[PDB]
């Protein structure tokens, strides 16, 4: 909460998790499930390095991860796929196009369109890691103590300050800084929608509290 | 449009507060009837949101198909803002969460609505901010799920969303917030739109679990597609 915007960016950039590799349709879904399961462990490690996260109770950290993990998996997929129009880069050895998706193809198309939007806004890495932290802190805050929510709101305020700082350094006018901040946060409501539809697809499943708690390694 | 002209147009577009036409058995019937009547006024409101009628009728329908439940829910939260623990579906239909326990799955959504109302209250959300947020929902909700014409439409929607951002900022500056406070408040408002998107998805699931579940394409087209 005392970190400068430069130090917040550096912390987030240093916390970035690694890109993992993948290990017919049936084998395709098994591969994707296994990849997501391995990514989750790295996601927990990443979350523990987001400044402010571990000041929350363990119970609240678990709730935030429960609400956010699918959104975080999807935004990372969208980021990896930016430079690959029309395809989704699940892993460096697992690049799929829309035809391989043929309720899969509707979510596949939403993800491709998000990656398209990122590509047209020329989303930067520094902006991406702030967006990912906002998903972690924002997604479960409405659905939980009041001190905990205050702390989460103070951290979100710091990430907003950091996003604005990055845009100012890139030379954006104040008007362009506000407009870009808004454009980026409006994409998060589309990522929320995808995660909701993504969950509906998966149930047609979630990591348990105990599993998340164990990976947090109190 | 200037920011002040944008606010004025949105305030003048605001639909009226409707009334319900009581027992737990009749509750879903009253709510359905109320929402059906609200949808008609929502259509008239959307046509008055600057830039909306520049779109094709097809795209207008698609935005309303994406956004209509979010828009009903945000109005409900706004009407309930000053009534802690209650949802003011209508001035004569004010429910608490024990009344939501009647239908399976209802209390979960009721609690999400109550938490949003509580958040609006904690932020002291102003009416001018509210109408901006509702217009953002209409323009943003269906834009990621829409070809030369499509590119032109998306560019136009993003330009109108940028104008509403400038309007939100102007409202906060004219009220004397600092630049830091302006950016922080803008972010806090827009992040609430993710929760509203979440509530609308859970709500749609709830509506299908009961099962005329949504306004059809042609119904929306019919109401949007007016003659002269
Ligand atoms: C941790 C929870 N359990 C373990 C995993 C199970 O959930 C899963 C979670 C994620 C996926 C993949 C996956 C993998 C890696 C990634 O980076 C991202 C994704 C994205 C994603 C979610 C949309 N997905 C799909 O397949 C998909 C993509 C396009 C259209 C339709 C579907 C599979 C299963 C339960
Ligand atoms: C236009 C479509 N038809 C309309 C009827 C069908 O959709 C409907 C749309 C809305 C509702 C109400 C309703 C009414 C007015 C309002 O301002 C807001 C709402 C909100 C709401 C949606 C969550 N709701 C519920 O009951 C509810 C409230 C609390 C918890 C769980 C459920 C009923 C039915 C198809």
């Amino acid at each position: 909460l005392s970190l400068t915007a430069d130090q917040m960016v550096s912390a987030l950039l240093d916390a970035e998790p690694p890109i993992l590799y993948s290990e017919s349709e049936a084998s395709m879904m098994g591969l994707l499930t296994n990849l997501a399961d391995r990514e989750l462990v790295h996601m927990i490690n990443w979350a523990k390095r987001v400044p402010g996260f571990v000041d929350l109770t363990l119970h609240d950290q678990v709730h935030l991860l429960e609400s956010a993990w699918l959104e975080i998996l999807m935004i990372g997929l969208v980021w990896r796929s930016m430079e690959h129009p029309g395809k989704l880069l699940f892993a460096p050895n697992l690049l799929l196009d829309r035809n391989q998706g043929k309720g899969m193809v509707e979510i596949f198309d939403m993800l491709l369109a998000t990656s398209s939007r990122f590509r047209m806004m020329n989303l930067q890495g520094e902006e991406f890691v702030c967006l990912k932290s906002i998903i972690l802190l924002n997604s479960g805050v409405y659905t939980f103590s009041l001190e905990e929510k205050d702390h989460i709101h103070r951290v979100l305020d710091k990430i907003t300050d950091t996003l604005i700082h990055l845009m100012a350094k890139a030379g954006l006018t104040l008007q362009q800084q506000h407009q870009r901040l808004a454009q980026l946060l409006l994409i998060l409501s589309h990522i929320r929608h995808m995660s909701n539809k993504g969950m509906e697809h998966l149930y047609s499943v979630v990591p348990s509290y105990d599993l998340l708690l164990e990976m947090l390694d109190a």
